[PDB]
């Protein structure tokens, strides 16, 4: 299915695919091994579909956050770079490509938000968030504002919320602990409280979204914004004299933006794994290889220390890496979906005054953790869905039916799914304790689930 003796590479069309093709031509000239670079749309969804049956590319390039899911499905070869090669990339970028105590991809490039400022309004940007109210006062007297950034998406507000102690999921003992969410601790509450106070004191508008903030900064109306390297081109077009710098501190702690790592994984079914390793380690992840890609389309900051030191002569790239080194590697697990939605709701609810900061973040903590736990026991039940016992299959089917008909509240779902998993013989004491449940609870829940299934299946309304 995958052709032996050559390399097929998938990378998104917004990257330097022609330059990667030039690295492949050099590989071919040296070895005889041909390299094909393709940029299909939705490669991040096509890959799991084709790799599941042993087809697809030898190498896939994508944001690191998807690779945990791919590794869970058995779609990636585990990589074994030697110590000397590992030392050539920034050590925190390897923290982006771990799964189950192993490495599952090569880090290529690094992106994170920075502080962007208008040097003609603000030649000396603030070192602290706490300085921004006073700055805004003085700029408001000139018909300007100090800071406008996207408040609608929690990716943009996270650096402040995480500064004094918020975190998404805690890493522990070789995996992310999906029980340990850091959304409602005192640090997260302090950062969101500062954001909400900026809104209450009229230095920001709760309504500000991406396009409003971008337009305001590029028209010279606000002295600062928070954005990533994807945005610089538009500012270039606007001829604002801008600088890019380290984000301000909060309570004396660095802002902690999420870090995304462009990564290269190897298909678990590739007959060319050693060739892929030689290509990535000895051709792509060199000064010459990254320069070829970068000359086609800029990569931004890169994971390779030697070439990042050259790119960092651009002070914007230097600032991107400085903020990345102060940031939080985005967890590479599918549970982040629930996190994103939960925190989004919390910030909007607190910023609009529908909830206190304390209640909004309590809700987001509960919702993110509960969704992760429900997904764990749901995976166990999926193992029961594809078993060879038709009584078991019929039963777990019935329970799924019962929930999709809305006969079970979100807050009862964990106990009910655990009772289903216990009757089906797929609930283990490790999972039971990790759900925070006890056998007595599960048995009472099981009687109740018997009743609910009875009314749902053998009852005339």
């Amino acid at each position: 299915k995958i052709e032996e003796g050559k390399l097929v590479i998938w990378i998104n069309g917004d990257k330097g695919y022609n330059g990667l093709a030039e690295v492949g031509k050099k590989f071919e000239k040296d070895t005889g091994i041909k390299v094909t670079v393709e940029h299909p749309d939705k490669l991040e969804e096509k890959f799991p579909q084709v790799a599941a049956t042993g087809d697809g590319p030898d190498i896939i390039f994508w944001a690191h956050d998807r690779f945990g899911g791919y590794a869970q499905s058995g779609l990636l070869a585990e990589i074994t770079p030697a110590a000397a090669f590992q030392d050539k990339l920034y050590p925190f970028t390897w923290d982006a490509v771990r799964y189950n105590g192993k490495l599952i991809a090569y880090p290529i490039a690094v992106e994170a938000l920075s502080l962007i400022y208008n040097k003609d309004l603000l030649p000396n940007p603030p070192k602290t968030w706490e300085e921004i109210p006073a700055l805004d006062k003085e700029l408001k007297a000139k018909g300007k504002s100090a800071l406008m950034f996207n408040l609608q998406e929690p990716y943009f507000t996270w650096p402040l919320i995480a500064a004094d102690g918020g975190y998404a999921f805690k890493y522990a003992a070789g995996k992310y602990d999906i029980k340990d969410v850091g959304v409602d601790n005192a640090g997260a509450k302090a950062g969101l409280t500062f954001l909400v106070d900026l809104i209450k004191n009229k230095h920001m508008n709760a309504d500000t979204d991406y396009s409003i903030a971008e337009a305001a900064f590029n028209k010279g109306e606000t002295a600062m914004t928070i954005n990533g390297p994807w945005a610089w081109s538009n500012i270039d077009t606007s001829a604002v004299n801008y600088g890019v710098t380290v984000l301000p501190t909060f309570k004396g702690q660095p802002s902690k933006p999420f870090v995304g790592v462009l990564s290269a994984g190897i298909n678990a079914a590739s007959p060319n794994k050693e060739l892929a390793k030689e290509f990535l380690e000895n051709y792509l992840l060199t000064d010459e290889g990254l320069e070829a890609v970068n000359k086609d389309k800029p990569l931004g900051a890169v994971a390779l220390k030697s070439y990042e030191e050259e790119l960092a002569k651009d002070p914007r790239i230097a600032a991107t890496m400085e903020n990345a080194q102060k940031g939080e590697i985005m967890p590479n697990i599918p549970q982040m979906s629930a996190f994103w939605y939960a925190v989004r709701t919390a910030v909007i609810n607190a910023a609009s005054g529908r909830q206190t900061v304390d209640a909004a973040l309590a809700a987001a903590q509960t919702n993110a953790a509960r969704a992760a736990a429900i997904a764990e026991v749901q995976a166990a039940l999926q193992a029961a869905l594809n078993s060879d016992d038709d009584a078991v299959v019929a039963w777990v089917q019935a329970v799924m039916d019962l929930i999709k008909n809305g006969k079970v509240s979100e807050e009862e779902a964990k106990l009910m799914l655990a009772a289903a998993a216990a009757y089906a013989g797929v609930l283990s004491p490790e999972l039971m304790k990790a759900l925070g449940l006890t056998p007595e609870q599960i048995a009472r829940a099981l009687a109740r689930l018997r009743q609910l299934l009875g009314l749902e299946h053998h009852h005339h309304h």
